[PDB]
Parts: structure tokens; C-alpha cells; sequence
């Protein structure tokens, strides 16, 4: 769920408010996404977007009355390291991994303010 994703990003980037810094950025960071990613951070979001898409394809996820944005899963942040729980069932575990990968990706690429609140005509 979005709440967990937010926590994961703060886990890797303690100085950030993910729902603000990583929302409405580039062509993919935020609800939806299309076009060519504008930078590596945007590409991180595209990958996470595609990961969610693959999740929806899983039989495990079709049974859930929740979407990746509201589907709660379990994880822990310790010493700024993210760990997905073995108590997560198939769908939740897949989503947890999608988010963990993105949070780590976000923390390893440049953040370009010029791409924040990007004019969708660039997508
Ligand atoms: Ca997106
Ligand atoms: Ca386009
Ligand atoms: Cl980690």
C-alpha cells in the first residue's frame, strides 16, 4: 500500500517526504505514466509502474479486494535497510518487492528539480 511505500522510501532517504518529493515527478512518478522517462529517477518509477502491472497479472492478486496502492503488506526498516516479511502472501510479497526495489532505486539516482511537476506534453 502507498503507506508502506512511503515508509520504505524514507527508510532509504531519511530526509524526504516521499509522497511529496516523489509524486508528480517526470513522466512516471505518480499516478499513471507514459512516454519516455526523462531521467534515471523517472525510469525507477517506470520500472515500479511495470512491476505493479505484472502484479495485476498474477492469479494471486486477482483474488484480492485491494489494489497495489491500498493492498497492505508487511516489511521492516532497520538501519535504513528494507526487509519484506515472509508473512506476506504471494500478491503482497510481489508488491513489497516492487516497492523495495523502487525505494532503493530512488536513493541511488540524481534528483532533478527541473522534472518536478513536469508538463505532461513532454510525455
Ligand atoms: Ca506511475
Ligand atoms: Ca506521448
Ligand atoms: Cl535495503
Amino acid at each position: 500500500a502507498l503507506w508502506q511505500f512511503n515508509g520504505m522510501i524514507k527508510c532509504k532517504i531519511p530526509s524526504s517526504e516521499p509522497l511529496l518529493d516523489f509524486n508528480n515527478y517526470g513522466c512516471y512518478c505518480g499516478l499513471g505514466g507514459s512516454g519516455t522517462p526523462v531521467d534515471d529517477l523517472d525510469r525507477c518509477c517506470q520500472t515500479n509502474d511495470n512491476c505493479y502491472k505484472q502484479a495485476k497479472k498474477l492469479d494471486s492478486c486477482k483474488v484480492l479486494v485491494d489494489n497495489p496502492y491500498t493492498n497492505n503488506y508487511s516489511y521492516s526498516c532497520s538501519n535504513n535497510e528494507i526487509t519484506c516479511s515472509s508473512e506476506n502472501n504471494a500478491c503482497e510479497a510481489f508488491i513489497c518487492n516492487c516497492d523495495r526495489n523502487a525505494a532503493i532505486c530512488f536513493s541511488k539516482v540524481p534528483y532533478n528539480k527541473e522534472h518536478k511537476n513536469l508538463d505532461k506534453k513532454n510525455c
